[PDB]
């Protein structure tokens, strides 16, 4: 697990995030769309956008960019004891939408380029292990649920 000292790295920055949820949500899609373009063909929502200026001007993307860290900012202020908040999340993305735990992956290193791309100043290594690891260990609590539905991976 992360140690209490990664926690405050992982939290102070999210504070960060909060300052502008749709700005950090619509960078974070699209640079999973552009480095990941297989990852698009998952969102029957927006798999018509083919050019980057296509998704820049989505009103629809920028929404769901709000769904998604606001999901991921609620498991992460639980530190770690984040079980009924992370249930339904499991559930849906191995039943509903069949999201690969690869693409999981994918995501998570497009948080961290967008996070140190929008804070090149306060996002340090330091903080960028850390939120790695906080990442990692959200990734592995839904591998496990996927493996007890049978879907893993
Ligand atoms: C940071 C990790 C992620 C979080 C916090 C997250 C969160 C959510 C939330 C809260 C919803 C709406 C409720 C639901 O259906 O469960 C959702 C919908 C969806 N998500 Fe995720 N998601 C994440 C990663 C992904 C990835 C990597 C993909 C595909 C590559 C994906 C595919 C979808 C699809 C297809 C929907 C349905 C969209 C629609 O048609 O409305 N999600 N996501
Ligand atoms: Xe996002
Ligand atoms: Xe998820
Ligand atoms: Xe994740
Ligand atoms: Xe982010
Ligand atoms: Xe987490
Ligand atoms: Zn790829
Ligand atoms: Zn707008």
């Amino acid at each position: 697990v992360l140690s209490e000292g990664e926690w405050q790295l992982v939290l102070h920055v999210w504070a960060k995030v909060e300052a502008d949820v749709a700005g950090h949500g619509q960078d974070i899609l699209i640079r999973l769309f552009k480095s990941h373009p297989e990852t698009l063909e998952k969102f029957d929502r927006f798999k018509h956008l083919k050019t980057e200026a296509e998704m820049k001007a989505s009103e629809d993307l920028k929404k769901h960019g709000v769904t998604v860290l606001t999901a991921l900012g609620a498991i992460l202020k639980k530190k770690g004891h984040h079980e009924a908040e992370l249930k339904p999340l499991a559930q849906s993305h191995a039943t509903k939408h069949k999201i690969p735990i690869k693409y999981l992956e994918f995501i998570s290193e497009a948080i961290i380029h967008v996070l140190h791309s929008r804070h090149p100043g306060d996002f340090g290594a330091d903080a960028q292990g850390a939120m790695n690891k906080a990442l990692e260990l959200f990734r592995k609590d839904i591998a496990a649920k996927y493996k007890e539905l049978g879907y893993q991976g």
